DNA sequence: GTGTTTGAAAATCCCG
DNA sequence: CGGGATTTTCCTCG
RNA sequence: GGUGGGAGGUCUGUCCCCACCAUGGGGUGCGCGCACGUCCAAACGACCAUAUCAUCGUUGCCCUGCGACCGACGCAGGCAUGAUAUGUAACCAUGCAUUGGAAAGUGCAUGGAGCAGAAGAAACACAGUAGGAG
């Protein structure tokens, strides 16, 4: 009668929130402002063909760039030498196979450039971290020892991260995975037996709004014979008798079930679209960025002090005093600004983490109840061709719908694939 | 939106 | 001053 | 009684707290009152104070007056609207410094955090939010 289910899992991540002291939170954004100079710094390096950074050249002269001399430990040393901020972040965080070049910069490299020699790409069309896209994220290696969850809360451990003293506190400890052969072990059980791994990766990072978070990723070592190197499970809950379901898309219900149940599309956007376009039309006359009148004035003084310098530097000689160069600053936004700002990106947050809950409550009272689901396509660009749903689907997001409907169909080991959601689950079963 | 991934073991550095 | 904490090193990339 | 929100990992209601609207109208039943259920009325990312400004009749009115034309115009004014900045916000307990004879705040270190019902795979990369430079 809808019990609950402990099924294996190959990969894990559980999201938890930090709750660091103040001084935590500086060294954290001190090792992602490191993280994200490593970044351009190599990739800015990487364009001007230089062996300490770029391979070995094949016979025509092309040239990739081999990531084993951006984790090797003299590229660090030198980088070190050139500025010492980059020092302020692990070496695990950039060294290791989950860290910012042998990661991201392959990723970067494969997928942006299309895998492609330095000397015959650009630098316009390759993506950098600065203010449009911070680095907030710092991965690292920690043992079990490092994760002491708190005895009289079932929802609060202690971290603790190199370079880092305090034992950050952190909250949403899922106790419904187990560790052990059978996962009849909790996480303080697992860790005494030795039936963790020694090294777990852990992602810290910082949303769009002031929060910080920690992922701490389970994974199985190898596949060798059929018994995980790791093994970890959770426990899931599935209706008592399972049905065949078949799933059709309408307009103003976000899923309908053959059954006949049904599913009202929230669609939280436009029930708050009138405070979204305030809030907008409001910070577009604020004094920060966004504004036409700031993003302006700033590119302007900062063309001036360039120019300033420049006939500062080379027409007066830099002898001793010539003239006077004025720096002052390169202006910031205002209070005023800044409150309406965080206020804007906590609300898209709560409209996203609204969709993604009632879309994980959907998708789990779905996916218990169907032993064969049948929807109708995995991709939302080949249900546009009508474009009667695009005035809907523009808010209602169906990629995370069809993403966590996959993922949450196949830990049950559910295969994928009103009249009309019949019509289709009948097409499905004689196929 | 669409696609792809997810450590383990030594060599070296440093505070009660 | 020596065990533990941090750094490195592994492998494949046109 | 409603609306919006701040912290308790996420969603709904409740718990604690912050700022606002209502104490209205109507269509019908019963004996001016009670109203079975509603529909409209608001309140939508703070509120107060401080300066510095809307501008093509604006930013509405008072026209506070003045002047000329034949209801309309200009000049010198005042409030209220709106809109940009400075100080100021949102659960509980302890210690320190500082304001306070107190009552009670300020800043720091922290420490703790539900209740009922659902769930909880995260990150990165790329057409974009358009920029950042090395």
């Amino acid at each position: 009668s809808l019990n609950a289910k402990k099924i294996r899992l190959e990969n894990y991540a559980m999201k938890m929130r930090l709750y660091p002291s103040p001084t935590q939170a500086e060294q954290m954004d001190k090792m992602f402002l490191a993280l994200r100079l490593a970044y351009n710094m190599t990739f800015h390096e990487v364009f001007q063909q230089n062996p300490a950074v770029c391979g070995d050249p094949d016979e025509d002269g092309n040239v990739w760039p081999s990531y084993k001399k951006m984790a090797n430990k003299t590229w660090r040393k030198a980088l070190i030498d050139q500025n010492p901020a980059i020092a302020e972040a692990p070496a695990a965080a950039i060294t290791t196979n989950n860290g910012l070049f042998l990661s991201n910069g392959q990723k970067a490299w494969k997928t942006g450039m299309h895998n492609l020699p330095a000397n015959k790409a650009d630098r316009k069309d390759f993506r950098f971290y600065s203010l449009s896209k911070p680095r907030r994220s710092f991965a690292v290696q920690i043992p079990p020892d490092c994760i002491i969850p708190s005895d009289t809360n079932q929802k609060v451990a202690r971290i603790k991260l190199p370079k880092i003293d305090g034992a950050i506190k952190a909250r949403g400890f899922n106790r419904k995975i187990w560790f052990g052969p059978d996962g009849k072990h909790t996480y303080e059980e697992a860790l005494a037996a030795h039936e963790l791994s020694n090294n777990l990766t852990v992602r810290v990072s910082k949303d769009t709004c002031g929060d910080y978070f920690i992922c701490i990723t389970f994974s199985q070592g190898k596949v060798k014979g059929d018994k995980p190197t790791w093994e970890f499970y959770q426990e899931v809950r599935v209706s008592p008798i399972p049905e065949p379901i078949g799933l059709d898309v309408g307009i103003k219900d976000i899923a309908i079930l053959n059954t006949g149940t049904k599913y009202e599309n929230k669609q939280f956007k436009r029930d708050r679209a009138a405070t979204l376009k305030k809030m907008s039309r409001q910070l577009s006359r604020r004094w920060g960025p966004a504004n036409s009148a700031f993003r302006d004035y700033n590119k302007n003084i900062r063309a001036e002090n360039r120019a300033l310098e420049k006939a500062q530097q080379d027409p007066g000689s830099s002898g001793v005093g010539p003239e006077a160069p004025v720096l002052k600053s390169v202006a910031q936004p205002s209070r005023r600004y800044l409150t309406i700002q965080k206020n804007r990106a906590k609300l898209e947050r709560k409209i996203a983490r609204r969709r993604d809950t009632y879309y994980h409550q959907v998708t789990a009272e779905v996916a218990g109840k169907s032993s064969l689901l049948a929807v109708e396509t995995l991709r939302v660009k080949n249900m546009l061709q009508n474009h009667r749903l695009a005035f809907a689907l523009s808010d209602a997001a169906m990629s995370d719908f069809i993403s966590k409907l996959k993922y949450k169909a196949r830990r049950i080991q559910v295969p994928l694939v009103i009249n009309a959601a019949k019509n289709i689950l009948a097409i499905a079963q004689n196929m």
